[PDB]
């Protein structure tokens, strides 16, 4: 029951994670996705914060966030297509680099940067921020996944005070600058409790290959106090971003729901029955449907050349 709608437009490859999520293939236009299932029973009672996160992946379109394709809903299921990202888990990188120079830091940093700074601009944060949740594409690029774990949490966080979603973000960001050049969490600890402590107190170790720039941002962003933590719009142009670039980090999108591709509306009107107009028509609703996964997978195979 379950597979018999997915089957009909995605050929399904290996499982990559347990939500369980399954590398497979478009039918129509050959791309490879990732399909995340999940049970609605298992969710049951949590069922609705996962609808609630659906529908802001469905607001989010960037070139540093991973692309939701399509939306299938059965009895049992929720399925959801998304941008293949081969080059794994930002977390796998670190290990097997040990570490990155502060350079290869800033290469992911930014793009890290330019995804949180455009969730923030839309309404959303993520809160969930870390290694990860960060994967890379074909192209080398970052993606951000799992909208919506303890040693990336903001100290605010864990107490159960109110918090502001952004403030989170940019301290989840801090811990995420030093693992990048450290490899390895500021703040950390075999028992939960004393890792608690260690997060509310903010005191880390400082290496000796930290540049002085880089321990002044760091010191920005991992403040206790979530009102002394540096904004977002200063961490766009901040000195430690600028270096070695002298242009801020670009924030906005590149993926458009507004304009459509030319081509790709072409390619996509000769397997529907419809006139072109009608085509441009459907896709512009953005139902989250095979139409728009058709449409964006196409669009996906051009950027590829
Ligand atoms: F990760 C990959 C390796 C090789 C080929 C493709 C991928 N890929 C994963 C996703 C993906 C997209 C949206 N949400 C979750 C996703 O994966 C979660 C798993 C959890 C276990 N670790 C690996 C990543 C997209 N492409």
């Amino acid at each position: 029951m379950d597979y018999d709608e997915l089957l009909k437009y995605y050929e399904l490859h290996e499982t990559i994670g347990t939500a369980k999520v399954k590398l497979a293939c478009h039918i129509l236009t050959g791309e490879m996705v990732a399909i995340k299932i999940m049970d609605k029973n298992t969710l049951g009672s949590d069922l609705p914060r996962i609808k609630t996160e659906i529908e802001a992946l469905k607001n989010l379109r960037h070139q540093h966030i991973c692309q939701l394709y399509h939306v299938l809903e059965t009895a049992n299921k929720i399925f959801m297509v998304l941008e293949y990202c081969p080059g794994g888990e930002l977390f796998d990188y670190i290990i097997s680099q040990d570490r990155l120079s502060e350079e290869e830091t800033r290469v992911v940093f930014r793009q890290i940067v330019s995804a949180v700074a455009y969730v923030h601009s839309q309404g959303y944060a993520h809160r969930d921020l870390k290694p990860e949740n960060l994967l890379f594409d074909e192209y080398h690029k970052l993606k951000l996944i799992d909208f919506g774990s303890l040693a990336y949490a903001a100290p605010e966080l864990i107490q159960g005070k109110s918090y502001l979603g952004s403030e989170a973000d940019v301290w989840s960001m801090g811990i995420l600058l030093y693992v990048l050049m450290c490899g390895f969490l500021p703040f950390d600890d075999d028992n939960v409790m004393a890792l608690y402590k260690k997060i509310m107190r903010g005191k880390y170790d400082v290496p000796k290959w930290l540049s002085p720039s880089s321990i002044l941002l760091l010191q920005q962003m991992l403040q206790v106090d979530p009102k002394k933590r540096i904004s977002m719009k200063n961490l766009l142009n901040h000195p430690w971003i600028m270096q070695d670039y002298n242009y801020p980090v670009e924030w906005q999108s590149k993926n458009p729901f507004i304009h459509l591709d030319d081509d790709c509306v072409t390619e996509l009107s000769v397997h529907h029955r419809n006139n072109r107009q009608t085509m441009e028509d459907l896709i512009s609703l953005w139902q989250y449907d095979h139409l728009t996964a058709t449409y964006l997978l196409l669009l996906a195979k051009k950027a590829r050349g």
